[PDB]
């Protein structure tokens, strides 16, 4: 069967074919450079062992030799068909994943080191997750095949945080995301949210090597404005990887995991100072932008404000505080409101935010305005006094946050998309823990026509909703 076989620890990459030398990339080009035929095993056609043949050039395989890794021709020996042949065992450094087990040397596994695959020992966490890997194959979700059902499984997308979903009028969700290294700004698409598991990444942008746009790169979202796709994102300087600002990337192609992107520089607010986590939304022929700023008359690391747009491009005029750290709830670790998303119904506008540290502590509170009133009048918008998403044992649920809204496939029902951890206590600076998980569950509705975010589900499949 044909295969992509896609690395558990660098997930937008893919063992790959490159003039015959076997590596690991992002961004594979052609695609079919990342395709390979599993078929069963050269050395040994029973249980567990396969070899893993090239799509292009069929009759080569991989093999393993001085316990590098060689594209070559089958040469009908013996010791060939013993250095092709593996079996595929659960995955080293997760059992749901796979390893690939050396016929000849059942001690050894391949592995990625320098972005090359060797057949090697493994003995740290580092070599287990280097000899992991997700096979994707016929089986796994289509990311192109429609479907009105949504069923998930999370995590539906490992390490990545900040999760942002918007789902076009193409028939795509598009997801955009923070990585683990916060580095570089990495797109996908698909038709359902399960498959936004499987489907192929792209990194359409990586930041400077040195300056401007060379520091953290967090929270990118994607929108479609005006015909073009923008991207706003969070971007620190190489010199200061936290003196953080907005800025935008713009792509006037169709489809923008193929398309052109342009920088076009820097967001402007009213004052120079730590800014990050953008979002936008229109509203009766008006856009705003809504934001995450400090105020350096505020002891607080950021606040929550909203200002009109003009065009993609600009706030206009005055930028108003809506939100601001009041509560204790809002303030273990550090005070702070980030993280802002915007979600319409029922005549109100409801602008979800993230508080405290983003460790365990982290959880949601929630802005509510009347969709009628003067969005940029602060009395407009009304705090809810507790949490309205947090973390739950009992679910072994922790730190859920900074989450986007989107919809099934045919709008019916709301659905949010946010990040959390599957355990609670973290080693060090939480900042440089990657083990927040991308996942969804279900927007519920009470009977006054405000949310109810519930609980954060336990891990495994989720319905979310079928259509009746
Ligand atoms: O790659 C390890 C061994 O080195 C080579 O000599 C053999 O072909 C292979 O089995
Ligand atoms: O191959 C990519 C990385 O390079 C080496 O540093 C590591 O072993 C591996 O994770
Ligand atoms: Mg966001």
């Amino acid at each position: 069967a044909i295969a992509k076989l896609q690395s558990y620890n660098y997930s937008h990459m893919y063992i790959r074919n490159a003039n015959f030398d076997v590596r690991i990339d992002d961004n594979v080009t052609p695609e079919t450079d990342a395709q390979w035929v599993l078929v069963p095993g050269l050395a040994n056609s029973g249980e567990g062992y396969v070899s893993i043949q090239s799509v292009d050039h069929l009759g080569y395989y991989l093999r393993h030799w001085n316990y590098d890794f060689r594209l070559e021709k089958n040469d009908g020996t013996r010791i060939f068909a013993e250095d092709a042949t593996f079996k595929m065992v659960p995955g080293l450094a997760d059992p749901s994943y796979t390893s690939f087990q050396s016929y000849n040397y059942p001690t050894r596994y391949i592995r990625h080191y320098n972005y090359l695959l060797r057949l090697d020992e493994i003995v740290t966490a580092l070599d287990r997750e280097d000899a992991t890997f997700r096979v994707i194959d016929s089986s796994s979700v289509d990311p192109d095949k429609a479907d009105d059902s949504v069923i998930v499984t999370n995590p539906i997308v490992r390490r990545r945080a900040d999760p942002w979903v918007y789902r076009h009028t193409d028939g795509y969700y598009y997801m955009t995301a923070s990585v683990p290294e916060y580095d570089r700004i990495e797109l996908r698409r698909s038709r359902t949210l399960q498959g936004l598991s499987t489907a192929t990444p792209k990194t359409i942008w990586r930041r400077h090597s040195s300056g401007i746009m060379g520091g953290h790169i967090w929270a990118p979202e994607i929108h479609f404005i005006d015909g073009k796709w923008y991207i706003y994102f969070s971007a620190g300087t190489s010199t200061n990887y936290f003196d953080i600002r907005l800025y935008v990337l713009e792509c006037s192609d169709s489809n923008p995991l193929t398309g052109t992107w342009v920088e076009k520089g820097q967001l402007k607010t009213n004052w120079e100072s730590f800014t990050l986590d953008a979002t936008t939304f229109e509203h009766n022929g008006t856009r705003y932008l809504v934001w995450a700023q400090k105020d350096p008359k505020i002891a607080s690391n950021s606040n929550i404000y909203i200002a009109k747009m003009n065009g993609p491009l600009a706030i206009t005029g005055n930028q108003v505080m809506i939100s601001t750290p009041e509560y204790s709830w809002e303030k273990i670790g550090y005070a702070v409101n980030e993280g802002p998303a915007v979600l319409k119904k029922n005549g109100k506008i409801f602008i979800t935010f993230s508080a405290s540290a983003t460790d365990a502590n982290y959880c949601m509170g929630l802005l509510t305005a009347s969709d009628t009133a003067n969005l940029l009048d602060p009395k407009s918008w009304h705090k809810s006094p507790n949490p309205v998403f947090q973390s739950n044992p009992s679910t072994g649920q922790y730190g859920p946050g900074h989450n986007s809204f989107t919809t099934s496939p045919d709008g019916k029902v709301d659905i949010m998309v946010y990040h959390a951890r599957n355990y609670r206590d973290i080693t060090g600076d939480p900042l440089y823990d990657p083990n927040r998980h991308t996942r969804a569950q279900i927007v519920n509705w009470n009977a006054d026509g405000t949310p109810d975010f519930g609980i954060p589900v336990a891990d495994g499949t989720n319905v979310i909703y079928i259509p009746p």
